[PDB]
């Protein structure tokens, strides 16, 4: 996958003006946009053929997926439909639910990312100390593109270490969570961006500003 | 607690407007409480939720899974309310405060959360088992009052209701399909959640009567 700028939109606004209004403004600094529950649930699904009719841009729906196989499948399905790319995974619930979203995945021409660590602080109870695991889960799974914490870089960087230089790596908190955008991209292919850029007074000058700050990591 | 007719909980996870409403349609004199999720709301909208309500009596439980940062948890909630959800569910397992968020909202909106502890699926067994008991044991220190549990192990849900009290309100999925017994789940769980054994009858009505009529003496 090749994210312009190495750098993804996280598209959270709720009002379909304004996150139009917004990601058409920052067009020119991304092709990759990731649109979440937010806007989706507020908006419909048929935002995602929106976006792609607009901007061009690829989509990755971000839906976490949480469910028992049979309803994975049916969520990816959904989600392919309205033309998401790729689809965002958790791996918490075990490896059978990821087989089923990897299966849908494969049958409609579309990527599956799998969530290991989260970046928020709650992470640290119960995900945190099975995120290893759930990442060699991937690799034993073939699972090729992964997300993980800008928040915390030693667990960013352990993730890298266990998938390796050839598997895909997008990593969310960057901003506004705290997390830095150079040093995220030390381990990670792209990184994940929202309210640093939407609620920015000036959302092209938030996005050129970081794009600015990696510079000499494009 | 709310108080769902029959102890029996419709999955209404078809993913066709006109299926899922005939369906459903077909079981109102048995069920007044649906659990929609997100086969059927990514495949018609949220205003699927708005037509429930128009053409049943029905609760809804948005069965939603949220699995995300507080932020994100919040606006998840939030949109889910305004559509006219009853309650939501919610993971435990990325920790308190993204359960925390989603109380808050349902505090603000004047509406319901459910927790999501174990799963009923074989790979629960890989991590989420493991941390079931303490996913339990945060939300009681939450004050989280509704909760879901696997009927598929029927020792792992007898240990929630251990955790979570008998004044807390538990609901458990993973019963007909997934091999797990009406009567034997509703010795742990007040209500059973069924999706396939009654959407996938020839029958839906016969099949909701079936389950009904095998756990009539386990009715209030
Ligand atoms: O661990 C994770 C995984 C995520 O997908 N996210 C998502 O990434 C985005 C981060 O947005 P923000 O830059 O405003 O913090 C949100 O859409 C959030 O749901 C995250 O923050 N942490
Ligand atoms: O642990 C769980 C939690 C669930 O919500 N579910 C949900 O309960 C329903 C079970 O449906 P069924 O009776 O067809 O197996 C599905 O909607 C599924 O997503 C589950 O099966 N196991």
């Amino acid at each position: 996958m090749d994210v312009m700028n190495r750098l993804i939109l996280a598209m959270d606004l709720m009002n379909r003006d304004d996150a139009l209004r917004v990601t058409g403004e920052v067009r020119e600094y991304i092709d990759t946009v990731k649109i979440g529950y937010p806007l989706v649930l507020s908006e419909g699904m048929d935002i995602i053929a929106e976006f792609r009719k607009r901007f061009g841009c690829r989509i990755i729906a971000d839906f976490k997926v949480a469910d028992i196989p049979e309803t994975n499948e049916k969520i990816c399905r959904a989600t392919f439909k309205a033309g998401a790319d790729a689809i965002i995974v958790h791996g918490f619930p075990g490896a059978d639910s990821v087989r089923a979203c990897l299966n849908v995945a494969e049958e409609m021409g579309r990527e599956v990312f799998l969530l290991t660590e989260m970046s928020h602080p709650g992470a640290e109870m119960f995900i945190q100390g099975a995120a290893d695991e759930i990442a060699r889960m991937g690799v034993d799974l073939g699972v090729k593109n992964y997300v993980g914490p800008s928040t915390r870089p030693e667990r960013l960087s352990r993730l890298r270490e266990i998938i390796g230089q050839d598997s895909f790596l997008i990593s969310p908190g960057v901003g506004a969570q705290g997390g830095d955008p150079g040093e995220t991209l030390r381990f990670a292919d792209a990184i994940i961006v929202g309210r640093s850029i939407f609620l920015a007074d000036n959302p092209a000058a938030a996005a050129a500003g970081i794009i600015e700050s990696i510079k000499d990591l494009l």
